[PDB]
């Protein structure tokens, strides 16, 4: 048991309304909008596979060069209003967006770096704009940060001389400024969500981590944080050296999920999910063709995946420079929309059922003990096998959009065969349960 000033705060999840509207939430969008979005992953004739958001890294582009690309930021089509009917149609609950990125550039007019919307021609608070918008839609905000800046000197990788602690005292005191300003400038965000916490740098400096979320904590009410910030006084990240996890909800699955069946740890604690449509593309590419592009229902397993074990799902659009939205993530929003306006009913407000997992899909559960089985690979047996916990039962299993009855049969104690519904509904589907426990 070793005794840390900078770990774990929370003892368990927190159950305030502000984190139980961030977990009921349950499905997100990720906006990766910065100055990568214009070369959009070709530099110098030279088009890289790497992710187009870190092609100043893969060019090897000096930050005086990188950042002269704000003389061509005039996203001439943005228009925030449309963007929050783009998500609103998805069936998101909220949206995170790169207030500033690894190249530091800054989406609102920050007071303390000239490498923002304000010194671009366009000008324009681009983030106070979506605040408004997706707010206006019912949609909460929550803002990504990136620690790590290219853009600022006084940025250091790791602190080896007592110039590199000084430089890197006054780098996180800037950092403190933009959050602060942040914080104040748009009270209606919910969460900030840290990146490029990584460095040795950030590591050897856990106290800071713990300041700034205490500091966010009391600039905004009820606000979460992401474990990604979080050193301890060890250097331990996310989770402190007592195992604990540190800020609000664990946030290290980066296109990647737990495990069904070996990774129900998970469920102890918040957590969320963040995904690209691509295999890695964040920002802007305008290639596509060089790796795998998800298909909407691969999308959509990976979010009812996330709910099914207790976790949060946040899909990525990288914009175009000009502000509008390429036609695959169109048509990805749209045909989400389409199956969340459906099916919607075991996604929002879920959470994990503890059922063991079946191969025919997964579980989630209502707020009023409903248990949906979502299904995305139909038995040629015409059977849904449900294995139920000790002391549950269940009574009844009804296909969610029709309503009609299904029928359930008992195989042994504990199981039951729920038939597959009468007719194939040719999409992945929701049967909903009735349970009940015994005394």
């Amino acid at each position: 048991e070793i005794p840390l000033k900078y770990g774990a705060t929370n003892e368990g999840k927190r159950q305030d309304p502000a984190m139980q509207k961030f977990r009921d939430n349950r499905l997100g969008a990720f906006i990766h909008w910065g100055l990568y979005a214009i070369p959009g992953g070709e530099w110098n004739g030279k088009v890289y596979g790497g992710a187009a958001e870190w092609l100043k890294s893969w060019a090897k582009v000096p930050a005086d060069e990188w950042l002269k690309l704000m003389d061509q930021w005039n996203p001439t089509k943005f228009d925030a209003k449309k963007w929050a009917k783009m998500a609103k149609e998805m069936g998101t609950k909220y949206v995170k967006i790169t207030t500033k990125h690894h190249e530091g550039f800054c989406l609102w007019p920050s007071k303390y770096t000239k490498y923002t919307v304000a010194n671009t021609p366009y000008k324009r608070d681009i983030l106070g704009e979506l605040v408004k918008a997706y707010n206006d839609e019912g949609i909460d905000v929550h803002f990504y940060f990136s620690v790590m800046d290219w853009s600022n000197p006084d940025y250091r990788y790791d602190i080896k001389s007592k110039e590199d602690s000084i430089a890197f005292s006054r780098f996180l005191e800037f950092t403190d400024n933009q959050l602060k300003e942040l914080a104040t400038r748009y009270p209606t965000v919910k969460d900030f969500w840290f990146d490029g916490t990584w460095d040795a740098s950030v590591k050897k400096n856990g106290w800071w981590t713990a300041h700034a979320e205490q500091m966010l904590k009391e600039l905004v009410p009820g606000v979460a944080i992401n474990s990604r910030l979080r050193a301890d006084d060890k250097g331990k990240r996310h989770f402190d050296s007592n195992g604990r996890l540190m800020g609000d909800y664990e946030s290290g699955y980066e296109r990647r999920l737990p495990d069904p069946v070996k990774d129900l740890k998970v469920t102890q604690w918040d957590w969320e999910a963040c995904m690209t449509i691509p295999e890695n593309q964040w920002g802007y590419h305008k290639d596509w063709s060089l790796s795998y592009v998800k298909t909407p229902i691969e999308v959509i397993d990976r979010i009812v995946h996330a709910v099914s074990m207790g976790g949060n799902m946040v899909v990525n659009f990288g914009p175009q420079a000009d502000g509008d939205f390429r036609p695959e993530e169109k048509a990805m929003a749209t045909a989400i929309g389409k199956w969340m306006n459906r099916y919607g009913k075991a996604v929002y407000a879920c959470d994990y059922a503890g059922f063991e997992k079946q191969d025919w899909g997964y579980y989630t559960r209502g707020k009023n003990d409903e248990v949906y089985m979502v299904v995305f690979n139909q038995p040629y047996s015409e059977r849904l096998i449900v294995k139920t916990p000790k002391g549950i039962t269940v009574e009844k299993a009804t296909l969610l959009t029709t309503g009609e009855d299904i029928t359930v049969v008992e195989t042994t104690r504990n199981e039951y065969n729920v038939s597959v519904p009468k007719k194939n509904p040719g999409e992945p589907y929701v049967i909903q349960l009735k349970v009940r426990a015994a005394k």
